[PDB]
């Protein structure tokens, strides 16, 4: 429908880097709507060139660009050349890992609750699309303004680190493996951006699992913060939280932060 633009490359300009990996490479840049007055702030994901659809590429951009959350990031418009070019709005603060990273010293528990809540309701609406995520991740998660953020990279080097074990073994993707990555999601925010089993071969990862072991609590983290992540690493899918649970879970924490999270 009308809600995907199909842009003609003098619509959109590259003006600076933000990004780069195996994936492609993200610009910040413009969108100049033909026959409009305004020049828009946007990043534009230009994927690596594919040797191998044009008709099923549009379709699963249909699908990023009907997305209609707060907490969801919608695409805006795809320019299919050579190359597959995947334009939406800025996000001026960039990736939330990158964030929490750097401000770790100023950031408190009402930020760090909000945002769960707030990546929970993103979730929950893919969720309520029978969308799967699959590579949910505190670098997945953008940052518009510091207290409003919004997951994106759904729709599109193995996460071997956020996958429930079932995803590891059996390549098995539901809404509650994207349940057990929520769980790491939010060790990397209390953990202040810290690298899952670091130093750890991710071949190895499966026999952590295996064994019961799990990633630590955060020092910042009360016990009722921390029973909330270990139930999404349950190895009985069903057994993990639901999306909506998480939501009113993590919403009645945010009322009374400093009961749960305790931070110098
Ligand atoms: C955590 C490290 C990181 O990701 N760094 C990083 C940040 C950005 C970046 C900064 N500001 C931004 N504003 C808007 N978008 C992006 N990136 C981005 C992500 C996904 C995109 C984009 C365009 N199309 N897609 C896919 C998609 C869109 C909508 C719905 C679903 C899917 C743009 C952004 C950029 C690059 C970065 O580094 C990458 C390697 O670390």
């Amino acid at each position: 429908q009308a809600l995907l633009r199909i842009l003609k490359e003098t619509e959109f300009k590259k003006i600076k880097v933000l990004g780069s990996g195996a994936f492609g490479t993200v610009y910040k840049g413009l969108w100049i709507p033909e026959g409009e007055k305004v020049k828009i702030p946007v990043a534009i994901k230009e994927l690596r060139e594919a040797t191998s659809a044009n008709k099923e590429i549009l379709d699963e951009a249909y699908v990023m660009a009907s997305v209609d959350n707060p907490h969801v990031c919608r695409l805006l418009g795809i320019c299919l050349t050579s190359t597959v070019q995947l334009i939406m709005q800025l996000m001026p603060f960039g990736c939330l890992l990158d964030y929490v990273r750097e401000h770790k010293d100023n950031i408190g528990s009402q930020y760090l609750l909000n945002w769960c809540v707030q990546i929970a309701k993103g979730m929950n609406y893919l969720e309520d699309r029978r969308l799967v995520h699959r590579d949910l991740a505190a670098r997945n998660v953008l940052v518009k303004t510091p207290q409003h953020v919004k997951i994106t990279d759904f729709g599109l080097k193995v996460p071997i680190k956020w996958m429930a074990l079932e995803s590891i073994l059996h390549r098995i993707y539901t809404h509650q493996s994207d349940v057990w990555s929520y769980g790491v999601t939010v060790w990397e925010l209390m953990t202040f951006g810290s690298k899952p089993y670091d130093g750890i071969p991710a071949s190895e990862i499966s026999s952590i699992l295996e064994k019961g072991e799990r990633l630590p609590q955060p020092p910042i983290c009360t016990i009722d913060v921390y029973m909330i992540m270990r139930k999404c690493w349950m190895i009985d899918a069903d057994s993990r939280p639901k999306f909506r649970e998480l939501i009113i879970e993590f919403s009645k924490m945010a009322r009374d932060p400093q009961r749960y999270l305790v931070i110098q």
